[PDB]
């Protein structure tokens, strides 16, 4: 049923790192994430020019923003190239260990935490605001599998039941308390306005 891994020593590093170090600037989040699902758009897009049926599992690419007050989840919905159990396990396809190397020294040498993307392991800007951020996937070689974590050192790989989705990933950020305004509209809008303008495919933000 549910398989429980450890976070290679560095990532739980990086992980830390994110959640304690004093940044006001956390709205660099959507943009890492919005970021992340174009390259898993590219992906598809590209191994599609040459193989047309891997867009069987869904012709449509875009990615969706969906807030939801209740629940306190904002959730990036991409139908990028999805990811196998493998990739899910092997850091969500990144190269996370060197990347927080290289993100580490980038960071004694002069950076910011928002400059993070630039290796490789933006995804884990989410826990600038997620307590705890839920993965589902769908790659056309595999199953659908949900990873969890709400860090502390250990992530949660299953088979997902719930919802089939097609094909790509959908990643639930589980909201902090204190960092609600990320489930407004206008905050939304504002922040993919000033980050992620120019995104070569469409964005909706969803109502509730
Ligand atoms: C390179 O990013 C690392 C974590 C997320 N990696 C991903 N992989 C596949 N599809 C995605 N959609 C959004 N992120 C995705």
């Amino acid at each position: 049923e549910v398989e429980t891994f450890a976070f290679q020593a560095e990532i739980a590093q990086l992980m830390s790192l994110i959640i304690n170090t004093f940044y006001s600037n956390k709205e660099i989040f959507l943009r890492e994430l919005i970021s992340n699902s174009s390259d898993a758009l590219d992906k598809i897009r590209y191994e599609s020019l040459t193989d047309p049926s891997k867009l069987d599992s869904g012709k449509e690419l875009h990615i969706n923003l969906i807030p939801n007050k209740q629940d306190r989840t904002l959730t990036i919905v991409d139908t990028g190239i999805g990811m196998t159990k493998a990739d899910l396990i092997n850091n969500l396809g990144t190269i996370a260990k060197s990347g927080t190397k290289a993100f580490m020294e980038a960071l004694q040498a002069g950076a910011d935490i928002s400059m993070i993307g630039q290796f490789g392991v933006g995804f884990y800007s989410a826990y600038l605001v997620a307590e705890k951020v839920t993965v589902i996937t769908k790659h056309n070689d595999d199953e659908q599998y949900a990873w969890e974590s709400s860090a502390g050192g250990s992530f949660t790989v299953r088979t997902d039941t719930g919802e089939p989705m097609g094909r790509g990933t959908k990643v639930i950020l589980h909201l902090k308390e204190d960092q609600t305004e990320y489930l407004e509209e206008r905050r939304i809008k504002e922040i993919v306005k000033k980050h992620s303008q120019f995104i070569g495919y469409p964005i909706t933000l969803f109502v509730e």
